[PDB]
C-alpha cells in the first residue's frame, strides 16, 4: 500500500483517524497526538522516506515543500509570534515514526537549546 | 538589512566553515548546544521561513539534503535534530535564514 505501514502511512490513506489541517498531492499537515506546545502540528510527504538521513538528492523539492506548507498552516493557524519547525533523525534525534515528518510547534515561547 | 551572517558568508568575519556550494554555507554555531552543532544557511538573504517564497522551495530542501550529508560526515551515525527557527516565539536570534542540526548527544522532548 502506498505510504507504507507506519502509522503515518495508515493516515496517509485514511486507515486511521487524524486531525487533518491541510493536504495536497505531495503531503498532509495534521496535529499531533501529543503536542508539545499550545500548537503542535507534523507535515508529512505522501510518499514513504523512513528517515531524512537516507532522503535523495532529488527529493529536495519535497523536503522544502514540507517546510513551506508548514509555514503556511502556521500562518493559517494564528502563530503570529513564531514557531520551531523540528526534524527528528534516528535514536539521537528522538525520532518516533520512521517515516519523515517536520514537527511545527507553536502559541507558546519555545526555549533554547531545543532539547 | 545585513546581519552577521551575511557577514560570514561573505567571509568578512570568521566562522569555522564545514562545506559551501554556489547556494550554502554549512559552518559550526559559536554557540554550540550539542557536541556537533552547525547551520546551513542559503547565500539569498531570506529573513525568516515565514516569507519564504514558493519559489525557494527546493533551496530550502537543499538547506536539509546538506544538513544530512554533513552531519553524516561528522560521524552523527545515532542521529541528530534539525531546527528552524521563526520569530520571536521560535527563538529565532538572527534574521537570516538558518537550519540547525544538533547531535553526538541524546536530544530530548520537548525540543524547548
Ligand atoms: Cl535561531
Amino acid at each position: 500500500r502506498p505510504g507504507g505501514d507506519t502509522i503515518f502511512g495508515k493516515i496517509i490513506r485514511k486507515e486511521i483517524p487524524a486531525k487533518i489541517i491541510f493536504e495536497d498531492d505531495r503531503c498532509l499537515a495534521f496535529h499531533d497526538i501529543s503536542p508539545q506546545a499550545p500548537t503542535h502540528f507534523l507535515v508529512i510527504p505522501k510518499k514513504h522516506i523512513s528517515q531524512i538521513s537516507v532522503a535523495e538528492d532529488d527529493d529536495e523539492s519535497l523536503l522544502g515543500h514540507l517546510m513551506i506548507v508548514g509555514k503556511k498552516r502556521a500562518a493559517d493557524l494564528g502563530l503570529n509570534k513564531g514557531y520551531r519547525m523540528v526534524v527528528n533523525e534516528g535514536s539521537d534525534g528522538g525520532q518516533s515514526v520512521y517515516h519523515v515528518h517536520l514537527h511545527v510547534l507553536g502559541g507558546r515561547q519555545m526555549h533554547w537549546p531545543p532539547g
